[PDB]
């Protein structure tokens, strides 16, 4: 019952005294859903001195089921039967995502055990994704699995996957099926993700004083409790929105934290767990830092913050995990360390002015089983590095110039592309995406409106628009790996020109899908007056090179780029 943790400058783990094993319903407000299957421990490398590290668990629909309002009884099916929330078969197969985070600055051993005492398999049955980074894996005599994790300034963020635990997603091209159809993905029934995080840069832990910092108290977050100081600090503990906007208690998922303008910094301590969402109002540079968790698990699908947090989609008022609707100019969001869990909608949007950028690093998103759970906006000149995002919508939204995304690992469900550049005509240059590891996908359908592809551009979102020949998109995408039977490299509906668009070092080691659903096929249709200046090199599939003689639709590359673009693009 008492956990044995360690927290020094070498490594740091933590626990919660209100962990709850629960695979079916919401956890109690002050409890934290804990893995029903795995325990994780950490020791300095080779010292056999293991310390407990809490393993969190997230489940499709968060135990709430198909409900319209956050006050509805769990699993009461009040959501309209016609609404596809992005979840179908997943609960029946027991799909869930568990994870553990610790901090480190020296080589450690990470030990995994099954909590029922059984064997997880031998080390040869263990795969760690992304496969670009290999680990030494051994078996302890109690049947555990031990992973040597070397010190790394950028940390490590990886999925540990056991052969006998893998589920095979099958699709008939319209829905997932329990047998027959075609294989569209193979991934853990019981996912286990490890975040071996570097300690925060000194500057990203704010220096706190009584007048400087509102220190929160573990328990119900009632309205106004977050105060109006420069810093909102959640020390270790569990916190939960407990009221609606009018101040009525015992209601979960019925409000969010509308910060005062004074408050420019949210700090989540390692071992803080906050059921809520953050909307900033400041006009200075603003911050979300620290190794705690912000969870949307009490919110219903599409929870509408302008309409009592019910399940009615609004592009303007459905709840973001990180939000701003009040303008400013020359602002930068610094996001270093946080994990978000179980977002009900799009995860981040800062509105009001065009003047905004972000520095995002060591930033994680888990338990995003709902549709519309896109990654954060990639505002102009943003620098993103060392991220791990589970998504069931657009992962990397390249809508703005000058941005860099580096060392991103994406775990895709079944909706929209990895990189999204469409929905409207855009002028973009000076973007680099390097070291992109797509470790899972499980597309049900082959689609272009929501592109089932690595690099995609959706057609127009609103009607009555035309493609713009005086706009162009230019970027460099390099060192990409998609693992598993993968979707197409490109599905782009051209809404403007593409020029100097470099795609280099792209590998599909397990091959593209070649089934009758057709998801493996890249599609770039004709668009009169527009160029498709794609320069592709070092594209391999299944270990074999894609060249100018096997790129085509019915060959290896499956690249159905319209003949009208001939000469504008090259594969070498
Ligand atoms: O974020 C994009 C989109 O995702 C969800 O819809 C996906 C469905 O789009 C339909 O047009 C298509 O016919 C289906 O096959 C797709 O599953 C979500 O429902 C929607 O609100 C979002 O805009």
């Amino acid at each position: 019952t008492t956990a044995n943790t360690h927290c020094g400058a070498d490594f740091c783990t933590w626990w919660h005294d209100s962990g709850e094993i629960n695979t079916q319903t919401p956890v109690q407000p002050g409890n934290v859903r804990q893995s029903h299957k795995y325990s994780v421990q950490v020791s300095l490398a080779g010292t056999n001195n293991f310390h407990d590290s809490f393993v969190y668990e997230s489940i499709p629909r968060n135990g709430n089921g198909r409900i319209y309002a956050p006050t509805d009884p769990p699993n009461s099916n009040t959501l309209d039967s016609s609404v596809d929330d992005g979840i179908s078969i997943e609960p029946s197969i027991g799909l869930n995502m568990a994870w553990s985070q610790f901090e480190y600055s020296h080589d450690v051993d990470v030990k995994i055990l099954a909590t029922d005492g059984s064997s997880l398999g031998s080390p040869s049955d263990v795969v760690i994704r992304p496969v670009s980074i290999s680990y030494a894996i051994s078996q302890s005599d109690d049947g555990g699995i031990v992973i040597r994790v070397p010190a790394d300034a950028n940390g490590r963020k990886f999925s540990v996957e056991f052969k006998t635990d893998l589920y095979t997603f099958l699709s008939d091209g319209n829905e997932y099926v329990t047998s027959g159809g075609s294989v569209v993905g193979v991934e853990p029934t019981n996912a286990l993700v490890i975040f071996a995080s570097p300690f925060l840069p000194s500057g990203m832990i704010p220096h706190m004083t009584p007048d400087n910092t509102q220190t929160m108290t573990p328990g119900p977050i009632n309205n106004g409790d977050w105060g109006a100081k420069s810093i909102l600090y959640f020390p270790p503990g569990v916190y939960w929105m407990n009221q609606d906007q009018s101040g009525n208690s015992g209601k979960l998922g019925s409000n969010h934290i509308r910060l005062n303008s004074n408050t420019y910094w949210v700090y989540l301590a390692p071992g803080a767990y906050v059921k809520g969402a953050i909307e900033y109002f400041t006009k200075q540079n603003f911050y979300a830092t620290g190794h705690g968790i912000l969870s949307g698990e009490n919110y219903v699908y599409q929870a509408n913050a302008g309409d009592n947090y019910i399940a009615v989609k609004s592009d303007s008022t459905s709840l973001r995990m990180w939000w701003h609707n009040n303008l400013g100019g020359g602002q930068t969001w610094y996001c270093v360390g946080p994990t978000i869990n179980a977002p009900p909608f799009n995860t981040m949007d800062f509105n009001g002015n065009s003047g905004i950028s972000s520095q995002i690093s060591d930033y994680k998103q888990v338990g995003a089983f709902f549709f519309q759970t896109d990654g954060p906006e990639i505002y102009p000149n943003s620098v993103v590095h060392d991220v791990f995002w589970h998504v069931n919508d657009d992962a990397i939204k390249i809508y703005y110039s000058g941005a860099s995304v580096s060392r991103a690992t994406i775990w895709k469900c079944h909706n929209d592309p990895i990189i999204q550049m469409g929905w409207t005509s855009r002028d973009i240059s000076g973007v680099t995406i390097d070291t992109l590891n797509v470790i899972h996908t499980r597309y049900i359908k082959s689609e272009t409106v929501v592109p089932s592809a690595i690099i995609g551009a959706s057609p127009f979102y609103a009607s009555g628009m035309s493609p713009d020949s005086r706009k162009s998109i230019s970027m460099t995408v390099s060192n990409v790996v998609c693992e598993g039977l993968c979707p197409s490299l490109f599905r782009i509906t051209p809404l403007q020109n593409y020029k100097n668009f470099v795609v280099k070092n792209v590998a599909f080691p397990d091959g593209l899908q070649t089934n009758s659903i057709g998801t493996g096929e890249s599609i770039i249709p004709a668009a009169s007056g527009l160029t498709m200046g794609l320069a592709i090199s070092a594209w391999t599939i299944g270990g074999q090179k894609v060249t100018m003689e096997n790129f085509q639709a019915n060959s290896l590359g499956q690249f159905n780029i319209d003949g009208s673009y001939w000469g504008e693009w090259q594969i070498s």
